[PDB]
């Protein structure tokens, strides 16, 4: 009945989500400058990540429950508010202190996820159909371009300011901003979970799909957490002896990542649908199929990412953007699995259920566990930022192995797709 306010309101929208996915990765932009002041070792720094991933999986559905009960509006703004609040009292906390950077990271989590269970069910309520899902996209177009952002902002501010905190003190200010906009413009709004879990335990191709998102999850989690990071060493170890003078400043590598990414997240949702769009000719299960090749592609270059940065940066850097871009290739196309195979009454509960298991197996210890193998290899070892470069370095080489099981399981959904899809086929419209 009105355009204007449903477009203001899908825009204000899509606002929030760009700034909720910097104020996600903020941290993980910034993350030298707070182990180097804070005095501690890999293992807080990946608890960080992986407390916050904790929180967030924890209060996910429980956030969805109390919107589709009670009002989403008022919960959307109250949850902005929150984690707006949260993150710029963090900036705060005293050296003295590190439990408080971690509660603060999950009450953030909490935030989040309540944005993110929200925001999604009113904007599909919105509209209907072509300009739906034409809004759904443009609403999930911030994710690539709100990681990005985040990177962008946390280096600039560490830049210009010259002390980390202010990383922490230029978004809420957006985010109070946000929510009163979102509580002005916006206008306002299970069953049988045993039968579904005994039912969901025996679709084969389901749990495979789902154990190859379980290890992307976890491949994507461990790099865009510790990347810079890792590039940073790998510089200062090069730069002990090729000029002692040359600027090992971490506020040119880290933009480079972010913009790296923003360009990879359309590349690779780009060349994976033109992929599958090329393969659905010759045969019928080639969505598992050119899923399989991208994680092989993806931890081919993961593998030698992790080589050719001893050498050379740029060859890193090229490296990192064709790994990124065959990982992200099968974002859509494992939601298109999970749509096929899964029969429609008990659909969302599935997507619902996935997720779970994408945030349990995947990111939500992987930081902390590259960290913990990498103290291990620390404390074998003498202490030195060559020794530093290698230990990092052989900690994160574990992630083109799950990529690897991934792969393999993306082969394995592959083999049953089909007789999947055709049990669904008859199952449906009797
Ligand atoms: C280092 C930067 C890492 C940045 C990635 C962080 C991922 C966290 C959330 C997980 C996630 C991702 C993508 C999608 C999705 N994309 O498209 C569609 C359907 C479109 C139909 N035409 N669904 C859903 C959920």
């Amino acid at each position: 009945s009105l355009g204007r306010g449903r477009g203001a309101a899908a825009a204000i929208l899509s606002l929030g989500n760009v700034l909720n996915y910097l104020d996600r990765y903020t941290v993980a932009g910034v993350l030298l400058d707070i182990q180097q002041h804070f005095g501690v070792k890999d293992r807080g720094a990946g608890l960080l990540q992986s407390v916050f991933i904790c929180s967030f999986m924890v209060a996910a559905p429980i956030f969805g429950y109390l919107g589709d009960r009670f009002n989403r509006k008022v919960i959307l703004s109250c949850g902005i508010f929150f984690w707006s609040a949260v993150t710029f009292s963090s900036s705060f906390i005293p050296q003295q202190y590190f439990w408080l950077l971690v509660l603060s990271r999950g009450l953030v989590g909490i935030g989040e996820a309540s944005y993110s269970t929200i925001a999604p069910t009113i904007i599909g309520d919105l509209f209907t159909k072509n300009t739906r899902t034409l809004m759904l996209s443009v609403f999930y177009f911030a994710i690539p371009l709100g990681s990005g952002l985040g990177y962008i902002t946390g280096s600039s501010v560490k830049q210009a300011a010259g002390d980390w905190h202010w990383a922490l003190r230029v978004s809420p200010v957006l985010g109070m901003i946000t929510g009163t906009l979102i509580l002005i413009l916006v206008p306002a709004t299970r069953t049988s979970w045993l039968r579904d879990m005994k039912a969901l335990i025996r679709n084969r191709s389901y749990v495979f799909s789902s154990l190859a998102t379980s290890a992307v999850s976890f491949a994507t989690g461990a790099l865009g957490m510790w990347i810079p990071l890792y590039l940073h060493r790998a510089q200062v170890v090069q730069k002990t002896a090729e000029t002692c003078n040359s600027p090992p400043c971490g506020a040119k590598d880290s933009l480079i990542f972010g913009a790296i990414t923003c360009f990879t997240g359309f590349l690779g949702v780009v060349t994976g649908a033109g992929a599958t769009r090329w393969c659905r000719l010759k045969t019928q299960r080639a969505d598992p199929l050119v899923c399989a090749v991208g994680m092989l592609g993806s931890a081919i270059f993961i593998c030698l990412i992790f080589v050719a940065a001893k050498s050379s940066i740029v060859g890193a850097y090229i490296c990192i953007f064709v790994g990124e871009t065959l990982l992200f290739s099968n974002w859509a196309i494992t939601a298109d699995i999970l749509m096929y195979v899964v029969i429609p009454t008990r659909r969302a509960t599935a997507v619902a259920l996935q997720s779970f298991t994408s945030h349990l197996l995947g990111d939500a210890g992987s930081p902390y566990l590259i960290g913990f193998i990498s103290d291990l290899i620390r404390q074998s070892t003498k202490d030195s930022p060559l020794w530093e470069f290698l230990s990092l370095g052989y900690a994160l080489m574990l992630c083109p192995f799950v990529v690897v099981l991934g792969g393999m399981f993306f082969l394995a959904t592959a083999l049953f797709f089909v007789s999947d899809r055709a049990r669904a086929e008859q199952q449906v419209n009797q």
